């Protein structure tokens, strides 16, 4: 029938990330499901008010606070 998701979140437990796929634009994703392939984290698990006011800053104004130097490979 209808594969149609539109409503992914039932009800918001505890950990949340900011997920976003290839074929994606912004996505908070919770840290109890799996991450499957073809993602990127834009930002780990803070104040859920903080990463939805980020994400949707973001999607208003294309501007990300710096995408380099986050992680130290070393």
């Amino acid at each position: 029938g209808s594969h149609m998701s539109t409503n992914p979140f039932d009800d918001d437990n505890g950990a949340f990330f900011v997920l976003v796929n290839d074929e994606d634009q912004h996505s908070l994703w919770p840290v109890f499901a799996d991450i499957p392939a073809g993602w990127r984290v834009v930002h780990g698990e803070a104040s859920r008010a903080a990463c939805l006011d980020y994400v949707e800053k973001n999607w208003t104004d294309l501007r990300p606070k710096s995408l380099r130097d986050a992680m130290v490979e070393d």
